[PDB]
Parts: structure tokens; C-alpha cells; sequence
């Protein structure tokens, strides 16, 4: 089924298009999926020059379908039992005191390579907050991303904050509201509630002189114990 397209090693291919308070840029990014360890590892590059945001708020935007689901919540795993048809995923995602983004991405294979396609709009940005001011640290925290079905849409409804770090010590939230429905017309694993427990590392290639972003990333599913 779709679980057996994520056994390998399997490339990886990012194409964000964005406009943030009319601020216009491109991201590309490239890399591999080992979903057998949860793992990610890709370097995104801001091809139209200087990215205009933090590279930190573009993290959740730029592949859940490379987590790796344990043995016994196997059939939880909405994201690959799409595969290869894929997916939309759409969010907003509201970063407390400042503005949103709205995006929408299809995530599908693409021959050998699972693409993510994504258009962000960003707006109510403020000229005196930690986004348009850039006083986001270049790091990056370990979060749970909860998931539920959502069978009136064959889908699944996915909400989590992420936490990041202030230059003077503050934490600035991001609300994600998150769905995700299928691109093909057949059936797929509708989960039961659930959550991904995320943890990313974020760096630099330091030969490149481009803006861009270095991401290792492991997210493991988990439940309440039983």
C-alpha cells in the first residue's frame, strides 16, 4: 500500500511560492526521507534573493508523510496510506500578536521524488514584532503535532503550537489549524486521535553564500499509553 513506497531512502523536492505583507519570494528546497527512522534531511534555498521572514517560521510550511509510525499504530498513518496520489495540506497559522500565513500544498510523488508544491500568503504582519523584525533565534524546538480523523472530508484534521525562541529570552507561538484531504479518489486510513512528536535542527551550509536554511528533522507517532 502506500506505507511500502517509504521503505528507502526517497528524494525529496520543496517549491514554495510566497507573498508575506507584499514581501514576494521563492523557496526551493532538496533533500531525502528515511520514514523507517523518522528522519528528514533537506536544504532549502531562497531563490529570489534575501527571504524576507525568519527561516524559522517557514519550518512547519516546507512532508509528514516521512514520520515514522511504531509498529503497533501502523494504521494511523494517514499521510502515507494517500501515497503515491498524495495529498493537500492546507493551514493557518497564527503567530500570537502578529499576522498569519495561509498556505496550501499538494504532497505526491513526482516520478521517484515526493514533491511538496506550496503557496503561502502572510498578512497583519507588525513592523514592530519579532517576524518583520527578524529577532527570531535560528533554532528550532521539539513539539507534538495532534492529530484526528476527520470523516466528513476522508481526511484528517491536525492542530499543534510551535514555540519559537526570542533573541531576549521570549517565546513567540505559532497556532496551526491544519487539514489535510486526499488527492485520489480511493480509500484511505482514517486515524484515530494521535499525536507526531517532533524534533528539528536547524543549520548552515557554510560554503553557500545564498539564503537558505539546513534542516535534520525526526518525528516519531505516539498515543496515550496503554
Amino acid at each position: 500500500k502506500g506505507e511500502e513506497l517509504f521503505t528507502g531512502v526517497v528524494p525529496i523536492l520543496v517549491e514554495l511560492d510566497g507573498d508575506v505583507n507584499g514581501h514576494k519570494f521563492s523557496v526551493s528546497g532538496e533533500g531525502e526521507g528515511d520514514a523507517t527512522y523518522g528522519k528528514l534531511t533537506l536544504k532549502f534555498i531562497c531563490t529570489t534573493g534575501k527571504l524576507p521572514v525568519p527561516w524559522p517560521t517557514l519550518v512547519t510550511t516546507l512532508v509528514q508523510c516521512f514520520s515514522r509510525y511504531p509498529d503497533h499504530m501502523k494504521r494511523h498513518d494517514f499521510f502515507k496510506s494517500a501515497m503515491p496520489e498524495g495529498y493537500v495540506q492546507e493551514r493557518t497559522i497564527f503567530f500570537k500578536d502578529d499576522g498569519n500565513y495561509k498556505t496550501r500544498a499538494e504532497v505526491k510523488f513526482e516520478g521517484d521524488t515526493l514533491v511538496n508544491r506550496i503557496e503561502l500568503k502572510g498578512i497583519d504582519f507588525k513592523e514592530d514584532g519579532n517576524i518583520l523584525g527578524h529577532k527570531l533565534e535560528y533554532n528550532y524546538n521539539s513539539h507534538n503535532v495532534y492529530i484526528m480523523a476527520d470523516k466528513q472530508k476522508n481526511g484528517i484534521k491536525v492542530n499543534f503550537k510551535t514555540r519559537h525562541n526570542i533573541e531576549d529570552g521570549s517565546v513567540q507561538l505559532a497556532d496551526h489549524y491544519q487539514q489535510n484531504t486526499p488527492i485520489g479518489d480511493g480509500p484511505v486510513l482514517l486515524p484515530d486521535n494521535h499525536y507526531l512528536s517532533t524534533q528539528s535542527a536547524l543549520s548552515k551550509d557554510p560554503n553557500e553564500k545564498r539564503d537558505h536554511m539546513v534542516l535534520l528533522e525526526f518525528v516519531t507517532a505516539a498515543g496515550i499509553t496503554h
